[PDB]
DNA sequence: GGTAGATCCGGACG
DNA sequence: GCGTCCGGATCTAC
């Protein structure tokens, strides 16, 4: 799931498990578990405590629990499920919490690519994964003059740099071609090659690129397919490691 | 210390 | 058809 869909998860769950109390924590795939090490210990330290809140940071999801926050990442395919214990569970669950109610938070991921990570409450903020964490795009946090600070300092690609999580939180590879399409700006410019006018028309797109989308494509998997607004093919590449889709037309 | 490379996974695919 | 690819983000090494 993409940012979007990682804050309808969070809004959605959240009503799901509020005032729960975690009775069970069974784990199928130890390696998901990335804090504490041992996943025994992590399954130990969550039971008895009673969710309280869930809150989103880019695409990570913090569940806040008596003492400890569990910060989760599902990357592409991961899942949650609210179900009740006594059915059989889904293929590809990793990780369940047994709630006393007889209920089971579910977690599932056919590409068994997912984290979780228990701190103290208070430590998640400054620990991995949530550590070094950029501004959310739809921050007044994320402007335009934050956005040209790290451009100018840098020899990487515009692309490689709103892929960057220290940047900006959670703007997926979807999203970078997206708004660079609407901003009308090649994926390989150099960051430091953006104007001033380049830089603010970039952050108009990205937050209504994201903004959008958190209330439909014109490049990204459209390659040999007409651009909407011109109708050159839409070109496809590899800039900074990921596939990479333009209007070489329209983006300069 | 900025930045590229390695790493984790398995369905899709040559 | 069995090796290659690929996404995010963190860790490791230059
Ligand atoms: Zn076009």
């Amino acid at each position: 799931p993409e940012l979007p869909e990682v804050e309808t998860i969070r809004r959605t769950l959240l009503p799901l498990i509020v005032g729960k109390t975690i009775e069970d924590v069974r784990i199928f795939w130890p390696n998901i578990i990335r804090h504490p090490r041992d996943s025994e210990a992590f399954a130990a330290r969550m039971i008895g405590q009673t969710v309280r809140g869930l809150e989103r940071r880019g695409k990570f999801l913090k569940f806040l629990l008596d003492r400890d926050a569990l910060i989760s990442h599902l990357r592409m395919e991961g899942r949650y499920a609210v179900a009740s214990a006594l059915e059989p569970l889904e293929p590809h669950t990793h990780v369940v919490f047994c709630f006393t109610d007889g209920s089971e938070l579910r977690y599932r991921d056919v590409r068994k690519f997912g984290t979780m990570h228990v701190y103290a409450k208070e430590e998640a903020d400054r620990r991995p994964p949530l550590a070094e964490l950029g501004p959310e795009p739809l921050s007044p946090a994320f402007s335009p003059a934050v956005l040209a600070e790290r451009a100018v300092k840098t020899k990487r690609s515009v692309k490689a740099l709103l892929l960057d999580c220290t940047v900006v939180a959670g703007f997926g590879n979807i999203y970078v071609d997206e708004s660079l399409f609407r901003a009308g700006i090649l994926p390989g410019r150099p960051a430091a090659s953006l104007s001033s006018k380049e830089i603010e028309r970039l952050h108009e797109e990205m937050v209504a690129t994201i903004g959008e989308a958190v209330m439909h494509l014109y490049v990204y998997g459209r390659q040999g397919n007409p651009c909407k607004r011109c109708g050159t093919p839409i070109e496809k590449t590899v800039v900074a490691g990921r596939g990479t889709h333009y209007c070489p037309r329209c983006q300069r």
